[PDB]
């Protein structure tokens, strides 16, 4: 039921963001300083919204589900490292040799990030959403989703 689903719309926005940076990345001219900085500026804004996303889940969803089921063990950092990588590109890359070296690193890290992020969202939808249905009443889930949408939008 739509009104108790706490993941689908947030994740629709996160995957739209993934699609946009994958697009930007494949089209960026890493030899061009303006293109390079513009890309890193997008990614920084984007990964900041990813971080707001995980924090919202921690604060409004997971920390509650954890309290009631107590089947929590995997904590729900990578995002701060990605953001730190972007800051570096923005503050410490000063010519074309450094841009192109950095570019190879960025691409590898973004690829690895992207391959983990998508499954991580799938798992919340497939695992946590069902648990939420058992540990909370229907109106309780409706209330949680009201709060999660307010924080994301």
């Amino acid at each position: 039921p739509e009104e108790v689903d706490v993941f689908t719309a947030p994740h629709w926005r996160m995957k739209q963001l993934v699609g946009l940076y994958c697009d930007k990345l494949s089209k960026t001219n890493f030899s061009n300083n303006n293109d390079f900085r513009a890309l890193l500026q997008s990614l920084y804004a984007t990964f900041k919204e990813f971080k707001m996303h995980e924090q919202i889940e921690n604060e409004y969803i997971i920390g509650l589900l954890q309290q009631r089921s107590q089947t929590i063990y995997n904590v729900h950092n990578k995002l701060s490292e990605m953001l730190s990588l972007f800051e570096k590109g923005l503050k410490n890359v000063k010519n074309e040799y450094e841009q192109l070296n950095y570019a190879k690193q960025l691409k590898e890290r973004l690829e690895a990030f992207t391959r983990d992020f998508l499954p991580h969202m799938k798992e919340e939808e497939e695992v946590f959403q069902p648990m939420l249905m058992e540990y909370f009443t229907y109106e309780e889930l409706k209330d949680i989703k009201k709060k999660v949408i307010a924080q994301h939008c």
